[PDB]
């Protein structure tokens, strides 16, 4: 099973969580054990797209990742509140 992996810390450190494609609100992230304001790095399967949103329900600033990322950027860091994952 291919999945996006979200990591708590820089360079894929700390706690991590795997998620299949989908559109996850903040509550859904928390249910899958991803707290708010937590994600710092992520791995993305080849050909996939991850749209990280600053606020809930897929709003606010949107950062897009299409490959493995040891650091999501200073603005994006610990700001993920909702996210859309595409294969
Ligand atoms: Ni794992």
């Amino acid at each position: 099973t291919k999945a996006v992996t979200f990591y708590e810390d820089i360079n894929y450190g700390g706690a991590h969580v795997h998620l299949q494609p989908g559109n996850y609100t903040l509550s859904q992230l928390n249910t899958a054990k991803i707290p708010n304001d937590w994600m710092t790095s992520l791995k993305v399967p080849s050909g996939w797209t991850v749209d990280v949103y600053e606020n809930d329900n897929f709003t606010g600033t949107k950062w897009t990742y299409t490959s493995d990322t040891p650091w999501v950027g200073n603005d994006a860091n610990d700001k993920m509140t909702s996210v859309k994952i595409y294969s």
